[PDB]
């Protein structure tokens, strides 16, 4: 169960997917479901998830509605997040709904607008990533946020809702590549236990 460089692959019936760039070392321990640890250090920029991949046939409306019932132990030693993240592709699109962070309260851009859902409000914001690694090569992308007021590391994410809301604002999006939470380091270290993670699509956790 133990991952140690770039890996993608199917555990449990989750997508899993280990990712970083040159430097510094991580962890990933794959368990039960959508569970999992992250142990990383002295990284550039890294992530461990555990989720759904999709083919790029359907909008996210066509998928259906996606919820994630989630539990984390969180403790990031800098800049890292605890959110749920994932693609789209045409237009290729990240995005993040983050729940979570270490000392620096992403993404650092003027909000575009407020959701208030799951017990929270989140600041939305779009930013812009150029020639930069992605899930189709070196490339040129928005990235899509959504970042909670104050920090909480378990609940209830209506994923759908967020996507609702950037396209309410303009924020379009693309054929679903992935959902999926994830936990990301930027240049620091730290450690997180998901021990809890279950995807819902349409009511039914995943398989
Ligand atoms: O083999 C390919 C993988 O290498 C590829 O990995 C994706 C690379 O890009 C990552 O995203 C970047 C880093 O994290 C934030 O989104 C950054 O802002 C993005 O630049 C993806 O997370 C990795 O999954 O994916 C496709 C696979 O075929």
């Amino acid at each position: 169960q133990i991952v140690t460089d770039n890996s993608i692959g199917n555990h449990d019936g989750y997508d899993y997917e280990f990712w970083k760039d040159s430097g510094g070392s991580g962890t990933m321990i794959l368990n039960h479901g959508g569970t999992f640890s992250a142990q990383w250090n002295n990284v550039n920029n890294i992530l461990f998830r555990k989720g759904k991949k999709f083919n790029e046939t359907q909008t996210h409306q066509q998928v259906g509605n996606m919820s994630i019932n989630y539990g984390a132990n969180f403790q990031p030693n800098g800049n890292a997040y605890l959110c749920v993240y994932g693609w789209t592709v045409d237009p290729l699109v990240a995005y993040y709904i983050v729940d979570s962070w270490g000392n620096w309260r992403p993404p650092g851009a003027t909000p575009k607008g407020t959701i208030t859902v799951d017990g929270g409000t989140y600041d939305i914001y779009e930013t812009l990533r150029v020639n930069q690694p992605s899930i189709k090569g070196i490339a040129t992308f928005k990235q899509y946020w959504s970042v909670r007021r104050s920090k909480r590391t378990s609940g209830t994410i209506s994923v759908s809702n967020h996507f609702r809301a950037w396209e309410n604002l303009g924020m379009n999006m693309g054929k679903m590549y992935e959902v999926a939470l994830t936990v990301e380091g930027y240049q620091s270290s730290g450690s997180a236990n998901v021990y809890s993670n279950t995807l819902r699509i349409n009511g039914n956790p995943l398989s």
